DNA sequence: AGATATATCTACGTTTAACAGTGGCCTTATTAAATGACTTCTCCATGATCTAC
C-alpha cells in the first residue's frame, strides 16, 4: 500500500522502494480506501498571522475511535449539519471538540469519546504537498464536553468577515485557550 | 604582732492645679503615543521510464 491509502505510511528510503512498503490484507485494503468519507476536515489558522495576510491552508483531518458503527454514522451525519465557518478553527483541540459538539449529552450514560487529529501543512512556501506535522489525541468526557457548550454559548462566535471573495472568519483565541 | 569590736551626727520637703489646639482645605487642566515591519531557503512522495549487466 502507499500513503494515499494509509496517512502517514510514506517510504522512508525510496531507494528501497520495491521492498520496505507497507503490506496488508484485501480487506484492511478495501478499509484504507473507505476510510475518507468517516473523518471530517478543518481548516487552521494561526493567531499570530492575521487572516487578511495568510489565508489558510493547514487542514486538520479528526479521526474518531469507532465503539459502534451505527453511533459513528448518527454523529457523522449530525456533523453534517455545521456550517463552514464553524469549521475554521484556531487549534487541534478546537476541531476535536467540534467533532463531538453534536453529540447527545445523556446524564445515565457516562459518555466518553476518542478521536485522533492530524495536522498536514506545507513545510514551506513552496511545498508541493502537504505533510503530517502533528497527530494529537483527544479524549472528552461529559465535563469537558459540558464545559465547552457552555464556552460556546457564552463566549462570542467568528466573525464572518467577506470581503473580495474573502469570507474571513474570526475565530474567538479564548474560546481556544479555554 | 595578731585578733577583735567599734565608730563613722543631719535632714527634710523635693510642687501642689489646669490645659496637651481650637477651623478650613488634602489639587485644580491635559495628554493615556505618535510608524513600520508579523520569515527569510531547503529538505517532496511515488511511480513510470531509462539503462547497464
Amino acid at each position: 500500500i502507499t500513503s494515499w491509502l494509509y496517512l502517514g505510511g510514506i517510504v522512508r528510503h525510496a531507494r528501497t522502494q520495491n521492498t520496505t512498503k507497507l503490506e496488508e490484507k484485501p480487506e484492511y485494503a478495501l478499509a484504507l480506501l473507505f476510510v475518507p468519507v468517516v473523518c471530517h476536515y478543518c481548516l487552521l489558522h494561526i493567531p499570530s498571522e492575521d487572516l487578511k495576510e495568510r489565508k489558510p491552508h493547514r487542514y486538520l483531518v479528526v479521526i474518531p475511535e469507532i465503539k459502534d458503527f451505527e453511533d459513528a454514522s448518527q454523529r457523522r451525519w449530525r456533523l453534517q449539519q455545521l456550517e463552514t465557518k464553524q469549521f475554521h478553527v484556531s487549534s487541534l483541540g478546537e476541531a476535536g471538540l467540534l467533532y463531538y459538539s453534536l453529540d447527545d449529552i445523556q446524564p445515565e450514560v457516562a459518555y466518553y469519546q476518542a478521536c485522533q487529529v492530524w495536522l498536514y501543512e506545507k513545510t514551506n512556501k513552496a511545498s508541493r504537498q502537504r505533510t503530517l506535522m502533528s497527530i494529537e489525541e483527544i479524549k472528552i468526557d461529559k465535563n469537558i464536553l459540558i464545559t465547552y457548550q457552555q464556552v460556546q454559548k457564552y463566549f462570542k462566535t467568528n466573525y464572518q468577515i467577506i470581503k473580495y471573495k474573502q469570507i474571513f472568519i474570526k475565530v474567538n483565541p479564548i474560546r481556544s485557550l479555554i
